[PDB]
């Protein structure tokens, strides 16, 4: 399953409402079946002077972004062992997870809490929270992320932000389910 | 002084060089002399995912931005003293200089170091450095600013960025002198 012009049309106001609720830029991405990077297909930017402003069609790293890790978290142990064996783990920053054990631990916690969290792993001062959108085969065919600076996505708000992105991704999975 | 598209085209390379050298978004703003405001009229954004991305036509506060304070620094003490007697100043953040004493201090230091510095005074987590551009009558009409997050514009880079923007502004000034009215 996937999107879809009428689906993107449903998705867009969900993204709009999420920007307004979170105060940050929101992205929707799909997965590149390899390199397992997430490609941005839609976005609603916030109006803060400083903000996340990746371009539409921009690609986020597999192991090192909210959207990338959200997708990656849905794969089996052996699937991820094979992808890490193949692609390696480019260090964007000193926080990037470059150890398989550390990455796999973070993926485990991502499944548990319902959102991925990029904590300055792609770029210094940048945080993102993401959740996958699922089809009828429980395949993640898209992910929404909320992306913004550490000065606003503060530690005391991470859980709250995670809740917001869960709810947005859920609304899209439901919307897809409805249109069928 | 007067900016046209053609003049913007002519100085664009200076702005693009500054964005590349600083790694941050570069803005050029003009002073509205009627309404005393700083209006962004061009911009070269950096390629960082997180970056300053004000729109063209955006306004920056006189007392609380790099471009605004660069303009204020050019005014006589009497001129600042008066228009600040007016006249309350909006507090964008806890760092916004809303005390006339404190603002005037900062403007003196601006004149001395050659560049203004907005240290989270417009928005939390945002720094800018700016310097004025002068027309053929040596009148300030524009300002160029480097604007970016405190994650990258760190204390050890403030002086160096100040230097970059002074040099850039002087290059725009020279280029404008050579192409006035284009």
């Amino acid at each position: 399953g996937h999107m879809s012009r009428n689906l993107l049309a449903i998705v867009h106001p969900i993204l709009r409402n999420l920007m307004e609720e979170s105060g940050e830029t929101v992205n929707m991405a799909v997965l590149d079946q390899s390199d397992h990077e997430a490609i941005i297909i839609d976005q609603v930017q916030c109006t803060h002077l400083m903000r996340m402003s990746a371009p539409i069609g921009g690609k986020l790293p597999m192991h090192a972004s909210g959207a990338g890790k959200a997708f990656l978290a849905q794969l089996s142990e052996e699937q991820v062992t094979k992808l890490l064996h193949r692609k390696g783990l480019h260090a964007y920053t000193h926080a990037t997870l470059v150890s398989p054990v550390h990455l796999k631990e973070d993926l485990a916690q991502t499944r548990k809490r319902g959102y991925s969290f990029d904590d300055e792993e792609h770029a210094l001062g940048l945080r993102c929270l993401a959740a996958c959108i699922f089809d009828e085969h429980r395949e993640p065919f898209a992910a929404i992320s909320i992306s913004g600076p550490i000065s606003r996505i503060t530690d005391d708000r991470v859980t709250e932000f995670g809740a917001m992105v869960i709810k947005a991704a859920k609304e899209v999975t439901l919307a897809y389910g409805g249109m069928r």
